[PDB]
This record gives structure tokens, C-alpha cells and sequence, in this order.
């Protein structure tokens, strides 16, 4: 689990997404595997607008952050899960690194900021949603 609060918005991946998201939409992408939510407070989190290809990730089966080299966002074939079928998955970053399901919502961030969150992994890979290309999440 986890989220990135910037401004008025929290940025969840969409297979997390609550009631409470989902009534109070701004927008949303399956192939990304992103929704943003309006907020009533705001938050504390700044979104990364550089060309970082290193930055550190948040891994909660191992209560731990870790410095990774990731790649540039693409479009990326992802088995299939209890929540998606295989399929391709767009903006995709992958990483070596541990993950496991529950580990969806990690930030990945840079000195500049957040760069994504997890979303996808398995047998020493971790796979991050990019969301340093959404540059409408710096304004109201
Ligand atoms: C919850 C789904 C979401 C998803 C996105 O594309 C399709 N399914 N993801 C996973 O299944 C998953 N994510 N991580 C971090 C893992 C690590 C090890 C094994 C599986 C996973
Ligand atoms: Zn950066």
C-alpha cells in the first residue's frame, strides 16, 4: 500500500483504489496502473520533474529503502496478477530490488523528488508506474 499527496491530489495505483478514490475522481489509467483522487488537505509530497535514472524506493516486506538504477518509462509485458490479466503496461520503470504484491504504493524518488510508485515485480525485479510526465499534478 501507499501514496504520493502533492497539492490537492493523493496518486494510488488503480488496483488500490478505495470507494472514497473512486468518488472523488480527477483521473485515472488502467494500462498505467494509476487514479488520483482529490484531496481536502494538502499535501507534502513535490513530484520530480528531472531525467534521474537513479533514485531509492520504499520496500515494505523488508520495512527498508533501497537504492536502485531503474529504466526509462516504456511499454513493458506484465504476467498476469489477481488484478490485471497479462498484458502491456505503459510508463513502466523496472529495477533490480525486492518486492512482493503487497509492496504496490512505494514511492521511488530522486534528490528532485517523487519519480513513481511501485507496481509491478517479482523474482528480484521491481516494476514502477512513472508519474514524472503528469505535470498537471503541480497545479490546482
Ligand atoms: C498487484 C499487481 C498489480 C499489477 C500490475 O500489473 C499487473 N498486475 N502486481 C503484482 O502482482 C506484483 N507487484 N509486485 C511489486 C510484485 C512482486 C512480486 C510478485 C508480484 C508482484
Ligand atoms: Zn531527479
Amino acid at each position: 500500500s501507499g501514496a504520493i499527496y502533492v497539492g490537492n491530489y493523493r496518486v494510488v495505483n488503480r488496483h488500490l483504489a478505495t470507494h472514497n478514490d473512486w468518488a472523488n475522481l480527477v483521473w485515472e489509467d488502467s494500462s498505467r496502473d494509476l487514479l488520483v483522487s482529490s484531496t481536502t488537505a494538502q499535501g507534502c509530497d513535490t513530484i520530480a520533474r528531472c531525467d534521474c535514472q537513479t533514485g531509492v524506493y520504499y520496500c515494505s516486506s523488508r520495512r527498508k529503502h533501497y537504492p536502485v538504477s531503474f529504466s526509462k518509462p516504456s511499454l513493458i509485458f506484465v504476467e498476469a496478477s489477481e488484478y490485471y490479466p497479462a498484458r502491456y503496461q505503459s510508463h513502466l520503470m523496472l529495477a533490480v530490488g525486492h518486492s512482493e504484491p503487497g509492496d504496490c504504493g512505494g514511492i521511488l524518488r530522486c534528490q528532485h523528488g517523487v519519480v513513481g510508485i511501485v507496481s509491478t515485480g517479482g523474482n528480484g525485479l521491481v516494476g514502477f508506474a512513472d508519474v514524472r510526465d503528469l505535470l498537471w499534478l503541480d497545479e490546482e
